[PDB]
Formats: C-alpha cells, structure tokens, sequence
C-alpha cells in the first residue's frame, strides 16, 4: 500500500534517483534494458584500453539495498508505451513478450540517442560511441584492422585507406575519443606494429570552425594547437553529407561548392542527439505535445499536459518550460516595493523558488537593468526574462543534479508538512573538463580554465575519483591507472 | 636466409615454444586465429567473475621482441592444409582469403576441440568451455537467466526448470565450473536475487563412479562430499545420450534401462576432447598415418611419414610412438647377465633413446624378471614398448614439449650436438582442483591435499607462479582483493 514509483532508465538520472529515493517511504521499481550505470565520463578510455569495464559500470542489483533494511526491485524491460490516462506502461522483455506494470508515480529518465541526420550509411556503417558495448566494438574493429593490416596479402595502398580513423564530432565525446586513440597509437601501436604505424591517421572532423565550441576560445585553440601535434588531422569546417562501405563526403562549411571523398576502415560517430521512438510516441499521445520535438517538463520537473501530474522526467530526454513571469506580472509586481530592474532582483532570492529564469545564473541582471517601468512595460521586461530561459544542458552534471532534486523532493516534501513550499529546480554548473591527448587536460571551470601541463592529469584524476559512485569503481580507477603505468594497454580482442 | 620455423597455434603449446625459442638464430612465425594466449587454468574463474580476463591471458604481441633485441612475428590466420611435400601450409584470414606459406621447420600445436560424441543437440544447445569466449558466453547466459526469472510473466514451475544448471563431465574442467558457479550462486546470487535463489539448483553428470577419477579415491570421494554440503546435485554413472532445447536425456552406467528426462536452463559440455578438421585433414595425406584418428609423433617429437623430418608436433593434437626397444633387441643386448637389473642399471642411458624405459614409464621392481634367453629378452622388451604411455593432453605436458623442442632448435640442431639430442620425457609435477566452498584438492607427487582452511592459500601461491607474466601476477593479486572486498560482478 505504499506508493509505487516506477524509473525508467539505468542512466545517470534513473541510478541517481535510485541512489537517493527513500526505499522506506515508497515502493520503487527501476526498469531499464539495461542492467547496470554506465558512467559515461570515462568511456573514451575504454576505447582505447586505458580503464576497464569495471570502472565505468555499476551493477543495479548491488544499490538495491539501503542501510535502512528496506529494498528496492529492477526489471529488465524497456518501455515501448505510457498510458498516462490509465497510470499503467506497456514493456517488452528480451524476447519480446508484452509486461504491463501500474504506478503511481513514473520517472521518465530513458535519455537520448545518437543524431544521425538520416544520413545514408551513419546507421549501416559508423559506429556510435554512447554505451559500453559501442567503446568496446570501437575498440575490437580497430585492433581487427591492425591485425588484417600486418597480412600480407594487401597492398600499401589498401592499408593506407583502411587504417584510417574518422571521428565524425568536435564535441567533448568525438575530442575524448580521438585523444584516446591517439594515445594508443602513438605509444602500444607504435611499438608493435612498426611496418605499418606509418600507414595510420586519424582524422576529426566538426562543423564550426572549432573543437570542444562550448568551452572556452583558448580552450579551442590549444585543443587544435595539440592535435595538430599529435599529427591528427583536424577537419573544422566540414560536414559530413553522406557515407558509404569505403568512403565518406564531406561539404566544407566555408565554400558550399568543395566537396571531399576520404576513404576510410574506422568511422566514429559522435554528433549530438535524439531522442528515443519511445519519447516520439508518449508525445503524440499528449494533446498538447502532439506536434513537439522534444518532451517538455515543469519547472518542477512535471511533465507537462497530464492531468494527475504523476508523470515526471529528468536528464537527456526532457526540457524545462517553466511558469511564465508575464502570466503572473500583477501578482509580481505586488511583492515588490519603484518597479526596476533591481527592485525584481532585490527580491530575485525568494522568486527563484518558483520562477528559474529568475536566476543570477539565467538572467544578467547588470547587462539588462531597467529604470522605473509602467506596469506594461514591466510585462514586456518578464516576458524577456521568460524568453531568455535556457534548459538544462544534456549533461550526466545535469541529470544526476536533477535527479537528487526530486528524490529529495519525494523524500521530503511531498506527503509531508513541505508539500506546496517545493522550490523549483536550478542547475548549478560546475565547469566541465576533457581529455585531449598527450597528457594534456583541459578545463572550463566557473573561474579557472586549465590548458595542459604536467599536473593537468593530476587535476583531471582527483576530480573523477570523486566523480566515481562506489568505493569499489574507485578501486578499479586507481589499479586500472597503475596497470596502464607500468604494464600498457591490451590488444586481447 | 634464416632457417623458418612456422608455429601454428598460440596455446600452451605454441606460445611457450615462442617464449624460448631464439629468434636470433631462427625466423620466427606464430600463426593462430587467435591473438592471445589464454591461461587454461583459470578459465573457470572467469566463468563465475572470480577472475578478469587480464589474468587470464597474454597477448602475443607483447612477447615478439626479445631483449637481445631481435623479433618474432605473428599473423592472424587459421590453417587449413599442410602440404609436407612442397613445405607450404594453406590459411585463411578472417575474411575466407587464402594465404600460402612456406617454411623450413613446422611446429603443429593446434590443440584440441571439445568432443560431441555426435549427439543430437550438443552443438546447437549446449555451452563449451573451453576459451575465454565460451567462459564469457557461459557467464552472461547464467545472468541472463537470472534476470528473465525475475519478471512476472513467468510461473514458479518455469522457473525451477529455467534455473538449472547442468554440467556434463566430471573431469576436472566439469567439476571446477560446477564449484565457480556453486560458489556465485551460495554468494552474490543469494544476496541478490532472494526471491528465485530456492529454484536455483546445479546438477553434475559423469558417467563413471567418480568424479575426478584420474586423481585419488580419497579426492574424489571428499569433491562428492564437499559437492552434496553444496546441494549440488552429483549424477554419477550417468551419460547424457541426447539434448533438445528445454531437456536432455540421460542413461544410467548401472543399469542398461534405467534413463530420466531432466528440464535445464543452461547446459555446459566438458567431456573431454576430440581433433581438429585440421588435424584430420592432415592425416589423410600422410600415407602411413591415413587411417589414424590422431597424429603420431617421433620419440622427438617429429610427426611420422615425413620424408623430410621438418615437421613436429606438441600438446593435445599428438600421442608420441616412440622407436621400439624390440627392433634393437640385439643392439640392446651388445650395451650390457641379460637379467631386468642388467636392463635397469643401463636405464638413465638407455632413456635418451627410448623414453619407455623411464623409470616413470615402466615399473622395474613390479616387473623384476631373471635371467632370459634372447627371445624372451625380446618379448621382454617387446613389453616395455606396449606399455608405453603418451603425455596426457594438459598445460603441463604442452609447456615441458615446448620448452624441450624449442631447446632442441636453440641448442642442438645447428651445432655440433646435432646427434645427441635427447627423446621427450615428462616430469609429472602433480594437479590441483578447486572444488568450491574455499575447498582446493592436490594430487601431487608424495602428497595429497583434501581441503583445509590453508588449502586455497597452496592453490594461490601455485598459480601465481604458473602464470607466465609479472602482469598477469598483478591482476592476479588484485582481483581476488577485488573479488574479497566487493564481490563478484554482475555486468553483461
Ligand atoms: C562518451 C560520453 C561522455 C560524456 N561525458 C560527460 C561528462 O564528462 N560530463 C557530463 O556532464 N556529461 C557527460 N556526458 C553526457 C551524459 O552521459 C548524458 O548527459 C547523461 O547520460 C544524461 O543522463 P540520462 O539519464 O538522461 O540518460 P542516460 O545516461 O543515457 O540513461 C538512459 C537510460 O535509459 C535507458 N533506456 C533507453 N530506452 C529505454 C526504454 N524505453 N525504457 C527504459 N529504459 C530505457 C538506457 O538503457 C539508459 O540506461 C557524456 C556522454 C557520453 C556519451
Ligand atoms: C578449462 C580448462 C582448464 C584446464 N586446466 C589445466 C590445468 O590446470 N593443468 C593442465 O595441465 N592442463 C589444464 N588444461 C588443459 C590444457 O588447456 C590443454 O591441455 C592445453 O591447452 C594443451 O595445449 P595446446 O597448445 O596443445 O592446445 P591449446 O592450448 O588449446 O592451443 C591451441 C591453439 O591452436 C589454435 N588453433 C586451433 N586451430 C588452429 C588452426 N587450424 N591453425 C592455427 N591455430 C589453430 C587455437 O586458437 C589455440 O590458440 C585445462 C583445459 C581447460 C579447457
Ligand atoms: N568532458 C565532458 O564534460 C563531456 C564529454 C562528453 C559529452 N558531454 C556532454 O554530452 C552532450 C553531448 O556531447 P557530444 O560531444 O556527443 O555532442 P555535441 O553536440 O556537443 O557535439 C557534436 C558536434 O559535432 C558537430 N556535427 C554534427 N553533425 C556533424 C557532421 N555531419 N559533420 C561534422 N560535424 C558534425 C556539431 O557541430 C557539434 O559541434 C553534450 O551536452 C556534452 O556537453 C560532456
Ligand atoms: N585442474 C587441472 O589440473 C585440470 C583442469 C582441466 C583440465 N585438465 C586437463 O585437461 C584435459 C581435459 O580435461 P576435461 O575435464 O575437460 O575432460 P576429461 O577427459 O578429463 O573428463 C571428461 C569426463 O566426462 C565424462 N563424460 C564424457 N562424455 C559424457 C557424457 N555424454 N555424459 C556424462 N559424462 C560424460 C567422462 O567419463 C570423463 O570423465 C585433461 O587431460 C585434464 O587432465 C586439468
Ligand atoms: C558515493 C559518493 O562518495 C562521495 C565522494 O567523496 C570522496 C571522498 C574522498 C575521496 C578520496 C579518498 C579518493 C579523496 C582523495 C583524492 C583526496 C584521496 C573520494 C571521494
Ligand atoms: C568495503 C571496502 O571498501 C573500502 C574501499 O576503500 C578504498 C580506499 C582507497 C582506494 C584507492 C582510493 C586509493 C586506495 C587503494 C589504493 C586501496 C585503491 C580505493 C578504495
Ligand atoms: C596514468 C598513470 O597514473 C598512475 C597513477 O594512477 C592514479 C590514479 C589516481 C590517483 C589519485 C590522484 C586519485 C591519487 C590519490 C587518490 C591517492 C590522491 C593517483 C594515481
Ligand atoms: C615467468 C617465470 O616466472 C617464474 C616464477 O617465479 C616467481 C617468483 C616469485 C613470485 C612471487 C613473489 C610473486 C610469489 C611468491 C614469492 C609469494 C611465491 C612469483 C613467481
Ligand atoms: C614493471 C614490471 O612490473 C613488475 C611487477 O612486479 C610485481 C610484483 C609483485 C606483484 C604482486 C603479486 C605482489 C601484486 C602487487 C605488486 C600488487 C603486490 C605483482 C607484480
Ligand atoms: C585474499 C586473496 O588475495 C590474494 C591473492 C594472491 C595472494 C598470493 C599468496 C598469491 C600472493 C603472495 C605471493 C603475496 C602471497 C594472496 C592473497
Ligand atoms: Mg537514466
Ligand atoms: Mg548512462
Ligand atoms: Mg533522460
Ligand atoms: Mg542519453
Ligand atoms: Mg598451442
Ligand atoms: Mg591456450
Ligand atoms: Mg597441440
Ligand atoms: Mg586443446
């Protein structure tokens, strides 16, 4: 008779939630294909062998029970349909047979996919680099072509085309990746696979103009200053359009006319993302989302159009559309003393609670001040504010933040004395970091930026084993960076 | 215009010829479809999560350059023909393209496959263990299970039947899977999964009375013991005679009409071995050996029928037929009045030749004869060569073949030893068993072991001396830290 939650998604959001829900004051199933966390930071490195699979999983079953005595369940399903009408989902199992489950309350946390822009081939040919299972085909595929390489029943020139490694993405993921193989190649592949290592290159290739563009402009600039050193190809500025069994296009993105084919054995697909058929279908399913692109919550995480506000979703698969300011212009203007701009931000701490893009850290309250304003204009000025509201980004930062705001918030607000005093979700951001080769660490933080240096991989290493969620992964990071120390990666395939 | 030696295989036979084989002297190629040597030994572990694969294995490449700083190579193919006559061998990548080769010195260490008996179902069903994929494939099925029975759409009645775990062969592979599994399941499986854990059962089927038989009475009796505190299910003197998709079919060894259908989720095959296609392919060309069912070497471990005398062969895919006393009766006689002493006090120089009169091949004291006649010293003679024992097919007998052939070709085949080279004989150092629940089991020379609180700490220090890299100790020590501190891993 306790009140049933049902997760679905082992992700970042899913296990977080997992991790904090009070197994005690609720029932609560987490449903996911997938049976373990993947801590997707470090999957680069498994592509390359420098970490284990140890390191970036934790088993499911192992969380399932708390201190406290009372338990958690998991089933291995994924999710096809949501009946929010009827407070029920559709599953199938491995073997495709129908499970149907009820709830009370569902936790959407099912993520995103890889974009592949219906692109001919990206499907048929690339491999896609988002789970265990996808670093671990990348990493097989590679040494598959060394070994196919040192035969001797191929020419100098098929080797040449075949060892070449394209990384489609300048994002964090397709630099990561890179970085990684890079290393390999220049260190255990280099050493025993001498007649061909000249035959190697790595190409990476990005729209814009530069690599890791969400960073930092030295950021940018040093990351390509190091893989030019590296030797890897840097191709900012071109797309590609289209990809074939041997060959991809590419269009560059400053002339439309010069177009490229590259041949190529090894294509990593890392651009941006999807979202699940899964979330394609609950959305035509909802009136109001029937025509969106993507799902849209509360500022309270509620999804929103479902009458029993039973239905949240956190992390990759969801945006924020928080409660509109103009909506609620006279009801503001109340609270207030004047009507400035900084007679709102005055009172911009008790507002943020129910208003997000109220925040110092949505809205720039200096580069935006407004002397004394007329009721009217006051609502245009709210209604910028609203406007001006950007989502959380799809980062595990992210959703592992938003998934401790709402077990808290189950835990300790509702069916509790709190149950209307529940503050709206913010994001604080924390910096980001990335691996970029050659001992090479580089960091955006919210007042520092690292570019390399000799304690850079030092900073990068004291982050992470804080990063990590159990004292066993932080075992494995510690050991599995010895074992790369003293003995090298592995080629075992 | 190095002499060529071509080693095909990387098993313990193959990869340990690579190790101490000088490539100073020789051109060295190890060809084998697989890249990695695999740790046979620990094998099991991996099938429970006890192990990672990192100890369990060695990657060729690692072992291709020496310190004197001259290099070995490898390719990655498998062999499909020998051709003895023309010294070439065929392959074929990964891909079905043919590659020729050719070679001075060709060293056969291709192994052995696990045996079917051609029964209905063992292929299509069953799990082999046998390499690290088997062990991996075996491990997720077992999860796989475990979390198919946790879904509600399944009756308790499905799931007693889906949660059984049988194992054939109560050999020491049969049995130390059977003791990994006992032991995830007694543990880690327990803890999480409560609710099914009571339709969990194991089941071991061997068709002879015991299980270990080629170890000792008192062992096998204490692994049947240490089995049923297990509430695994010993099927002693049963065969399995068919297997279909839910059920296999067994007949008792005690009574010709007794049988039984059992129900299985996961079916593990460890019967013991069979050869090759290769090695049957190859057969047939040779003249002499056309109609053998395995491939008989020298006394030196030269495969016989061979003009040339440049191929050998070592580990499982050979039995050795060494030279027969009894066709050098007379010249036997002319070393030596022609009493079984007078044959035994000649036998350490006698053994460089004919490894069957070792005193670890023949008993002279339970077969003490007086003086003979020349004939009777023939057929005295003649019953020495009968007698005569081939290695058996283990890890231990492979590794002491390779380490003696390659230091044949290192140390006696271009140089002014050329004629003294000394015919193969073992030095059985004794096994071991691990038989779940902390329990190891050694049959060692002059020692047995049954047990003991200090028994897996003998079994430890053993192994980490085995293995063949100082890497390989180190994961050996850390994942049994990993294994002590947060347990088995359920990941698939
Ligand atoms: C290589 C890589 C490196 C990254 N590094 C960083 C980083 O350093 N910092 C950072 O902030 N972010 C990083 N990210 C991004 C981060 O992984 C995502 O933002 C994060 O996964 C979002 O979490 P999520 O729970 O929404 O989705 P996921 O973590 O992808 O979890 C989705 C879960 O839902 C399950 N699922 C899918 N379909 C269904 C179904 N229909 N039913 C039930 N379950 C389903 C999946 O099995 C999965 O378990 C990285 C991402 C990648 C790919
Ligand atoms: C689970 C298990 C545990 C064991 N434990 C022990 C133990 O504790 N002690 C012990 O003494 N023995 C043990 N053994 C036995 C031991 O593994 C074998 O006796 C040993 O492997 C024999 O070595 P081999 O080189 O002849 O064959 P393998 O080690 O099997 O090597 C054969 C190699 O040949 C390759 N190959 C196959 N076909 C071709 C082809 N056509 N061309 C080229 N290469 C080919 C294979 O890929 C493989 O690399 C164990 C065996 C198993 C399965
Ligand atoms: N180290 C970190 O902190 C880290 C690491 C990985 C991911 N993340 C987060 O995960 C999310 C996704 O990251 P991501 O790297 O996979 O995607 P991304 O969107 O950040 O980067 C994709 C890049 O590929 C480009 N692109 C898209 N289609 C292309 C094409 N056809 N040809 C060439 N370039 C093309 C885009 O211009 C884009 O720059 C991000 O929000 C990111 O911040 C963070
Ligand atoms: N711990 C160790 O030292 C160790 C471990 C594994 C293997 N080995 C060596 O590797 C070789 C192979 O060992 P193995 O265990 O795989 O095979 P095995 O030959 O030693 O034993 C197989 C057993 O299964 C039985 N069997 C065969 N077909 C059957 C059927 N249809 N139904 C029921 N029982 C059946 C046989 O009676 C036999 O005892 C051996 O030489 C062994 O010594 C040693
Ligand atoms: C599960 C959440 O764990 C909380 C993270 O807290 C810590 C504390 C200490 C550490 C160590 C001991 C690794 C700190 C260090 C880097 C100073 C040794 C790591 C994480
Ligand atoms: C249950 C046992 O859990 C305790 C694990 O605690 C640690 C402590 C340190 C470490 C690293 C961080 C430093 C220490 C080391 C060397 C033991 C791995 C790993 C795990
Ligand atoms: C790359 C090779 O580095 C080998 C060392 O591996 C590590 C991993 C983590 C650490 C930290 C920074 C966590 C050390 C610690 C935890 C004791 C502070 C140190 C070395
Ligand atoms: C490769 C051949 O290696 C020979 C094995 O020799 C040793 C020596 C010591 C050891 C250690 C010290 C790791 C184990 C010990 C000393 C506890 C027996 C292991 C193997
Ligand atoms: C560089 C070559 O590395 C040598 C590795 O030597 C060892 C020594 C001891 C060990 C044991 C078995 C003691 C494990 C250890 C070192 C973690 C204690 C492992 C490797
Ligand atoms: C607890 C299990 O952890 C181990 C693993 C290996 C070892 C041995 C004994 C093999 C290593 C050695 C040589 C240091 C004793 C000891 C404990
Ligand atoms: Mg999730
Ligand atoms: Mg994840
Ligand atoms: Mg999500
Ligand atoms: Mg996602
Ligand atoms: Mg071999
Ligand atoms: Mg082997
Ligand atoms: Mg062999
Ligand atoms: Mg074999």
């Amino acid at each position: 008779r306790k009140e049933k939650i049902i997760i679905l998604g082992s992700g970042w959001g899913g296990f977080n939630f997992l991790l904090n829900i009070d197994f005690k004051k609720y029932d609560v199933t987490l449903i996911s294909p997938r049976n373990y966390f993947t801590f997707t930071p470090l999957l680069p490195c498994l592509c390359s062998g420098t970490l284990s699979v140890n390191v970036c999983t934790e088993s499911i079953r192992n969380f399932l029970r708390k201190k406290n005595g009372y338990c958690g369940n998991y089933l291995q399903l994924e999710c096809t349909d949501v009946f929010y009408e009827d407070k029920y989902i559709n599953c199938i199992d491995i073997e495709n047979n129908k499970v149907k489950l009820f709830y009370d309350y569902l936790i959407i946390a099912v993520g995103a996919k890889t974009n592949t822009f219906n692109i001919n081939g990206v499907d048929k040919y690339a491999y896609f680099v988002k789970d265990i299972d996808d670093a671990l085909k990348i990493r097989k595929k590679f040494l598959d072509i060394l070994e196919k390489c040192t035969l001797p029943n191929i020419s100098n020139e098929e080797k040449k085309k075949m060892l070449h490694v394209a990384v489609v993405g300048g994002g964090p993921t397709g630099v990561e990746v890179t970085a990684e193989f890079a290393d390999f190649i220049n260190k255990e592949v280099k050493i025993n696979y001498k007649d061909i290592f000249n035959f190697i290159s790595i190409s990476i290739i990005e729209g814009g103009n530069n690599l890791l563009p969400t960073f930092t402009q030295n950021i940018s600039d040093f990351t390509k200053e190091n893989f030019h050193n590296l030797n890897i190809n840097v191709l900012t500025n071109y797309y590609v359009i289209d990809v074939d069994k041997h060959s991809f296009h590419i269009q560059s993105s400053l002339n439309k006319n010069e177009k490229k084919k590259l041949s190529y054995g090894l294509l990593i697909w890392a651009s941006g993302l999807a979202q699940t058929t899964l979330i394609q279908k609950f959305l035509k399913t909802i009136p109001v989302q029937a025509n969106n692109a993507i799902l849209k919550v509360d500022e309270k995480l509620r999804v929103i159009g479902i009458p029993s506000n039973n239905i949240y979703a956190i992390g990759d698969c969801k945006k924020i559309q928080p409660k509109l300011l103009h909506e609620h212009t006279n009801e503001i203007i109340k609270i207030l003393t004047k009507l400035t701009s900084e007679a709102l931000k005055l009172k911009q701490s008790e507002l943020t609670k129910t208003f997000p893009q109220l925040s110092i850290s949505k809205w720039d309250y200096e580069k935006n001040k407004k002397g004394e304003m007329t009721p009217q204009q006051f609502h245009d000025y709210l209604f910028e504010i609203d406007k001006n509201y950007k989502s959380p980004t799809p980062t595990a930062q992210n959703a592992k933040q938003e998934a401790y705001y709402l077990s808290n918030v189950f835990n300790n607000f509702i069916h509790t004395n709190q149950k209307f005093n529940i503050p709206s979700f913010i994001e604080k951001w924390k910096g980001s970091l990335a691996y970029i080769g050659n001992h090479q660490v580089v960091a955006d933080l919210p007042y520092y930026e690292l570019k390399g240096g000799r304690f850079s991989s030092t900073f990068w290493k004291v982050v992470y084993i804080q990063l990590l969620l159990s004292w066993k992964s932080r075992f494995h990071f510690f050991i599995d960076f010895i074992k790369t120390k003293w003995y090298g990666r592995p080629f075992i395939k």
